């Protein structure tokens, strides 16, 4: 059964007026701003981007990669689809 979202977890995280988009969960590093209650930093592939994000709007990735892992003409998006694949844990900073 599936457990909470946790740091390193991959999913499609979706914001309006996006396509659900490649992401990972983040860590919040010491000294950081952290998210409000009940929400996630959302890291973005391919764009570097971070946005907080609640449960409602993260896919795993394992799952939602046959409908959502498709080449899109967005900024980012398929530099992002690679990331996912290929380093999803890798530092982009």
């Amino acid at each position: 059964m599936p457990h909470a979202f946790k740091p390193g977890d991959l999913v499609f995280a979706k914001m309006k007026g996006y396509p659900h988009w490649p992401a990972r969960i983040d860590d919040i590093a010491d000294g950081a701003v952290k998210p409000p209650p009940n929400k996630y930093p959302i890291f973005f592939f391919g764009t570097h981007e971070t946005a907080f994000l609640g449960p409602k709007d993260l896919f795993p990735y394992d799952k939602s990669k046959d409908k959502y892992g498709k080449p899109n003409k967005r900024k980012g998006f398929n530099e992002g689809l690679w990331e996912i694949q290929n380093n999803p844990h890798a530092s982009y900073s």
